[PDB]
């Protein structure tokens, strides 16, 4: 019978073992699901990039065989979608709604406030100190460095940053309870609904400014779109981000001439970064589709109905694309494929640039502010998420 998926990774930093096994010996295979449904996995990096990009393939997700990995993705599954979940022709409608905060231009413009959010949060850190033992290097500086810049474009004052930070991070830290984790949701979407009335009678130079002016008021979406809007721009990458900052400190920790590297030449970190979005892909459950027909991958059949889920993770260590795809080294030259850590294809993320912006920002400066920050607790003694989840870390007690 067909194994139980998502896979558990098979050890804190590890992708799951069996990706490599169905890459070499069986690339699109069946696995169940928790609900004891059926889905096609692909793992082949050509067949991921073919999943991506097929129109054949479908994003909606009230339509028969979607593959939802949880009780809580059919739920949410119930709700009105918006473009995360949308095919042609809606998808771009609504995207291209929020895109030009994003573009390489406009992210270059950000360039010196994305400086000045991590300067400020690394020297408030630095204020802080760590005289009495280890701070949590994700509490102090991983949670806030994204958090602040989303919360910003959004259209959040400055004031009312560590507040939203604190509850967005209660609702997905792995200790809330239910009733913790639904309030500081609720409470976001409270927030937002607030802001957007702001918006609609007094607008400013945000995101969310630009959807009431351009779109709430002509009729072409309502408030509460612009809302749902806005928290997908939170929710759909901020614990990704924070999973990344601090992946990347516990690689550095653990391939110390590489750190040796970076410390003292700054310029490495895009280097470091595209090695490190490659090595630890940490959203790899978001390639997911029906068929909208028949369709042929590989040596395999998916019929109309029939759900799929590509691995950008499995695409990310396959051998035929990335020499040595095991070996985290940024000094790799790099083959014409793209990594797929942010996906492929029309729904490739929205905030690649910016992402890889704040993490270059991150990695060019963690290290000049604090050429001594040294993991404080045994490498194999890191707390990353449970096995089952997408590979992250939760905290990470430092000295520096
Ligand atoms: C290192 C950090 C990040 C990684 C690795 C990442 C990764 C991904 C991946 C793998 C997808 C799926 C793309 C696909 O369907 O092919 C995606 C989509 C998306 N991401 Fe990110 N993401 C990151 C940060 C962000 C940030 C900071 C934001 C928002 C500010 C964001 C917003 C989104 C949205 C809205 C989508 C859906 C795009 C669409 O379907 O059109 N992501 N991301």
């Amino acid at each position: 019978g067909a194994p139980s998926f998502p896979f558990s990774r098979a050890s804190g930093p590890e992708p799951p073992a069996e990706f490599a096994k169905l890459r070499a010996t069986n690339p699109v295979s069946q696995v169940k699901l928790f609900d004891g449904s059926l889905a096609w996995l692909v793992t082949k990096h050509k067949d991921v990039c073919f999943v991506a990009t097929s129109e054949k393939l479908s994003k909606v997700r009230t339509r028969q065989g979607f593959p939802e990995l949880s009780a809580s993705g059919k739920q949410a599954a119930k709700a009105k979608p918006t473009f995360v979940d949308m095919d042609p022709p809606e998808h771009m409608h609504q995207r291209s709604m929020v895109e030009p905060t994003f573009t390489p231009e406009a992210v270059k413009n950000l360039q010196p406030y994305i400086q000045r959010t991590v300067d400020d949060l690394l020297e408030q850190m630095k204020q802080k100190g760590c005289a009495n033992g280890p701070v949590d290097l994700v509490k102090e500086f991983a949670l806030p460095v994204p958090s602040y810049i989303i919360y910003t474009l959004l259209g959040v004052p400055f004031n009312d940053l560590e507040y939203l930070t604190q509850q967005n991070a209660i609702r997905t830290n792995g200790s809330s309870t239910a009733r913790e984790a639904s309030a500081a949701n609720q409470e976001l979407l409270d927030y937002l609904a607030i802001l957007v009335e702001q918006r609609l009678v007094e607008p400013k130079d945000d995101i969310i400014s630009k959807l009431c002016t351009e779109q709430v008021k002509p009729g072409n979406i309502d408030k509460s779109d612009a809302v749902q809007i806005a928290f997908l721009l939170l929710v759909a990458g901020n614990a990704t981000m924070v999973n990344m900052i601090a992946l990347g400190v516990a690689t550095l920790a653990q391939h110390p001439d590489q750190l040796a590297q970076l410390k003292a030449n700054p310029s490495l970190a895009p280097q470091f970064v595209e090695e490190l979005c490659r090595y630890h892909t940490a959203s790899a459950l978001a390639i997911k589709r029906t068929a909208k027909e028949d369709v042929m991958i590989g040596d395999k059949l998916v019929r109309a109905n029939e759900g799929i889920i590509a691995s950008n993770q499995s695409a990310n260590r396959d051998e035929e694309v990335f020499e040595n795809p095991d070996e985290f080294n940024m000094n790799r030259k790099w083959p014409p494929q793209d990594p797929l850590g942010f996906g492929f294809g029309d729904h490739r993320c929205i905030a690649e640039h910016l992402a890889k912006a704040e993490l270059t920002t991150v990695f060019s400066t963690l290290y000049q502010k604090f050429p001594d920050l040294k993991v404080a607790v045994p490498l194999g003694k890191i707390n990353y998420t449970p096995l089952n989840r997408d590979v992250g870390i939760v905290d990470l007690p430092v000295i520096f």
